[PDB]
């Protein structure tokens, strides 16, 4: 249900209220970890704890569940990101008590999916528009939460 | 001098760390296997002994020479190989006893080398025509030993 990762578990199957603006520097630098996190987690290193430095609730137990299944049937994704622009980020008190943040982002990557049995990488691209929701933790770090693609 | 792509990738690395044809999907298969030796040699695990599986001569040391220095300042790349097109390749006679062939093919790749040290990658995105000259061993598979790109 969190943006994008049906894509993914598509391709590894048939191959192998106080409203504030943010930073629009720090906005872009919490994408970018995330998006090289989700590379090394995907990637041949496996990289799966690193996940839940930057994620927390859906967004990490969903793409927990697809590095692990990926580790296990030893296929691993190349990911380069082609393209990053932050569009807007805003922090707010829901309920107040913990402050969210709001990120809308758009974004161009591809990818290759190596199996070894199979000499030919299946292979994925993609430009989208994607709004992030983030929760400021008890530690004072964002971690992203939930994602959704647009239009 | 250079072979292939070597120089870009060491400026990034610098700045931001008689004759018959060939079954043209052998020769698809061939670059194939290379793209993704390459991968392998410059990603996170640094697999530069696979080098010489699938190179020689001088491809073999310059490439292996490039793996062992983004080894060193711990960088690596993250390569994806978008299209590729072999346009030609045949084989041709080398030398009293020796074999070789010519593969001419269309590339599009993109990379993204990883420097713990800055939160932006450098990223590199291209497309090009390539020659390869490729030499059969003593046992039967072919190695590449130059590569020239011609176009872009
Ligand atoms: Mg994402
Ligand atoms: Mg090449």
């Amino acid at each position: 249900i969190v943006g994008n990762i049906k894509v993914l578990i598509d391709m590894l199957k048939m191959h192998c209220l106080h409203k504030r603006p943010m930073d629009t520097e720090e906005a872009e630098e919490l994408v970018r970890q995330w998006e090289n996190v989700k590379a090394e987690a995907l990637g041949p290193t496996h990289q799966v704890y690193s996940l839940s430095e930057v994620l927390d609730e859906s967004m990490l137990v969903q793409w927990q569940t697809l590095a692990q299944t990926a580790e296990a049937k030893s296929c691993y994704w190349r990911f380069v990101l082609l393209h990053l622009e932050v569009l807007q980020a805003h922090i707010f008190e829901d309920g107040i008590a913990g402050e969210a943040a709001e990120i809308e982002a758009l974004l161009e990557e591809a990818a290759e999916l190596v199996d070894e049995s199979q000499p030919k990488n299946a292979k994925y691209y993609s430009t989208y528009k994607i709004r992030y929701i983030l929760k400021k933790q008890e530690d004072g770090l964002w971690k992203f939460c939930q994602s959704d693609i647009q239009i």
